[PDB]
């Protein structure tokens, strides 16, 4: 649905630019990262979403919300709390659940 997705496109666009989104613009690389791939099973990151978003492949918002929920489940997986990735991933997870409330 337009109204569905368009918000979407927003919220991404907004949380690309967001100034904590340093650590979740690009994929992690498992080769430069100790035990990445043991434990986060299914990586997310915004590019990711980027691409999934203009390939068309998000049926509703709800898919959007699951992709971008699953970016700071794994971040509080990996990343203890007070690690610098950890705290910009609170910063973005309370920016994404804020946002998506002041929508639905
Ligand atoms: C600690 C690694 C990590 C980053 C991270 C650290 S640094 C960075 C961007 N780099 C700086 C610019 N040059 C190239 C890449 N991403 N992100 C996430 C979601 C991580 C984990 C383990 O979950």
């Amino acid at each position: 649905m337009h109204s569905d997705l368009t918000f979407c496109e927003i919220i991404l666009m907004e949380m690309e630019s967001h100034d904590a989104a340093w650590p979740f613009l690009e994929p992690v690389n498992p080769r430069l990262v100790s035990g990445y791939r043991r434990i986060i099973k299914n990586p997310m990151d915004f590019s990711t979403m980027r691409e999934r978003l203009l390939r068309g492949g998000y049926t509703s918002s709800e898919e959007f919300a699951a992709d971008a929920l699953l970016v700071f489940d794994n971040c509080q997986t990996f990343n203890e709390d007070d690690s610098e990735v950890g705290k910009a991933g609170h910063i973005m997870r309370r920016f994404f659940e804020s946002r998506w409330e002041e929508f639905y």
